[PDB]
């Protein structure tokens, strides 16, 4: 069904499906079983920042995740996105909880995409930046349990009145406008995304994670993708 | 019905509805009868550039139109857009022909909108730039006779195979994503738009013009808005 | 000597030289006696944000100052900068203390300048953004007591080891590269600046203020411009 | 002496110093003998566009050169610039002619550099764009025979009144402000440069080429670097 390319900030190690034995960042190409992962020293209750970059010349998707006053974690994977995704896609953020839980709060999100053609000065670009989310954010498609406006933040998964995260929750937010990632005369296509998040859990074992993803424009949450599937995949294959 | 704020590049003087006796640029606030106009030395067959700027502190909508090697024309109007438009709008380009005609070709179009909140570093932004249009431009809503792809350009009104402009034509192109122009905690909201166009006509009297506009998100071409109504207004009041 | 255009965040009311009886924001055109002022509810110890905007079509210099959770203050003044400043200028921040004192800490500073020519797509631009300052910031010219690096901030005036602000201090920081604000074929020139600051004082009467300024490229701190003269003017005329 | 990293658009094959037998694009790390090259189908008299990109996560310097209606050429090289260049550098364009000649005209030049720190939202950036050059371009350091203003272009090497390129010429233009490419707390540093050029020669064998380069801030044209040395290297080692 959906074609998904995602960078996961996986908080819970599901060693039975290929996760390493610790929280990690990974690059998922059409499967929850990451093509590449890196140990991530996740900090419960602290605001982190993720940066994702890619360009069609190098064909390498890279991500860096950091917390203030700490060393960052980085993961890269050689992949030609032209061979994986359609030329028009939507970009978004996804998150889930299962038996274990955590808040999956997004405080800001920016994205820039550029397509430079062989025509002199021919540059097509799209850029958006959210540092504040309102209750009625018309330029975002919210799916599942995702809501905006609470403290000006985007809550990807269910959080009750008292601020407590709920289990078995899944939610995604996609930018309204389709994004053009390939064009026949483009000499270089590139994108960069940045988002800050706050993962907090009253438990010693938070779950399940947050993911930045790129999909077919009509992507929807697959049935039963709560928990380990991050609201992105229908199964663990 | 629709709420329209537009900057018109009016090529045909309809003196019976308030147009001055020459091609002109004007600022239209909910009516085709411009609140302010300026003489425009239109050049048949030459590529021109229009710049439109506005900010919520000054509350002045200004536009500058120029052609290479020539003096520009500028028009400004004091207007508080918060009092005219809804907080969420769509932006676009419109054009028409009637008994007289011209090509209403758009070669490039960029737009930037910013909302700066009272929160330290709280900036929400949207920016798009098209220097090339493809046949299937999924991030544009095309209405009426508007088409993309021909020579990588956006043709707002009907042009036949041989490049000849057709009469009684009307077309508009709006950016797919809604644009947020007001927010309760914004201290300054601003936008700037730029587009280059090519108006060419085999006749001594081309018509009718091109307009950059901002409207309610669900705006559609009003019935019978070809010709002098620029595909924006239902009547000449 | 120097030609100065500045937006002052004046913390001390020197009613003898024209200041109103309260902290205020003002627009200074070649004189410390502001052409226009607005009451400013200054908050000792809180981080504020100032936004300054201007364009050559409207010829209006406007500034907005705000603190989180508070209403902002705004001041505007109609002035054609082409008639006041040379075509090449330097932009910077200045601050001073006198018998009364305060810290004049800058946490971030961004500036964007654009010159759009009548040539199709002819845009010249300069943009810089500092969200962190290092000890050896080679792209800034520091004058007087200004230093960078302390906590990644820019300290415009002298602050001793224990964090206490010192009196009779003056310092300025200018961006290294000259900025082009006028060009014979420009149809529109514009700029926008934003900076966040932290003014803190152990006294009930802090002084003297911070100013964003634009000057001739070779501008230097005038002799005896500590205190009420904000490190910008040689006298109070 | 100078530390140079450059992307050369080499028009003349000096097979005696390692050039392949055809015009080519190459990546030079402290030596004119390119670490990597790619065949370049140079078009005499046509305006081309070069794009150069790099980021500290991937540590790969890549360049793409294209002409309208033609396939592009691309070259990449894995190199960690932190290990080659100082933390503060200047960026520029260089060109030369020798016994053979060509015009080395630059029509536009843009550059963007970003340093993202581990602090939430800590981004330092520098961006400049020249689409028009004036006679007195104060934000550029011109070395050798380089001049600005002629037709609003930057002429890197000597061209006589009649538009004819002169031999044994060398010239460079560097942006005035130093550029910060490394900082202890940066999690990702990146830059992208784009320039359009016009190489024209009345001869069948034009020479010698144009290069985008990054150097120590105080870099100057090495003695005798006309011709094959591109105004960048003191010798052919
Ligand atoms: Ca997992
Ligand atoms: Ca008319
Ligand atoms: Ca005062
Ligand atoms: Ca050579
Ligand atoms: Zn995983
Ligand atoms: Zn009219
Ligand atoms: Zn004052
Ligand atoms: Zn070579």
């Amino acid at each position: 069904a959906d074609t998904i390319v995602a960078v996961e900030l996986d908080t819970y190690p599901n060693t039975d499906i290929g996760d390493p034995s610790y929280p990690h960042i990974g690059i998922d190409i059409k499967s929850v079983r990451s093509k590449k992962t890196a140990k991530w020293n996740m900090q419960n209750g602290k605001v982190g920042t993720a940066h994702i970059i890619y360009n069609s010349v190098d064909k390498r998707l890279s991500a860096v995740v950091s917390y203030p006053n700490a060393d960052s974690a980085t993961v890269s994977y050689d992949v030609d996105l032209d061979n994986v995704l359609p030329e028009w896609v939507r970009v978004g953020l996804s998150a889930s909880t299962g038996l274990y839980k955590e808040t999956n709060t997004i405080l800001s999100w920016s994205f820039t995409s550029k397509l430079k053609s062989n025509s002199t000065h021919e540059t097509n670009a799209l850029h958006f930046m959210f540092n504040q989310f309102s209750k009625d954010q018309k330029d975002l498609i919210l799916q599942g349990d995702a809501t905006t406006g609470t403290d000006g933040n985007l809550e990807l998964t269910r959080v009750s009145s008292n601020g407590s995260p709920q289990g078995s929750s899944v939610g995604r937010a996609l930018f309204y406008a389709p994004v053009h990632i390939w064009e026949s005369s483009a000499v270089v296509a590139s994108f960069e995304a940045t988002f800050t998040f706050l993962i907090k859990s009253p438990d010693s074992h938070p779950a399940d994670g947050i993911a930045f993803f790129i999909s077919n424009i009509d992507s929807s949450i697959p049935s039963g993708s709560t928990g380990r599937l991050l609201g992105l995949f229908p199964d663990a294959n």
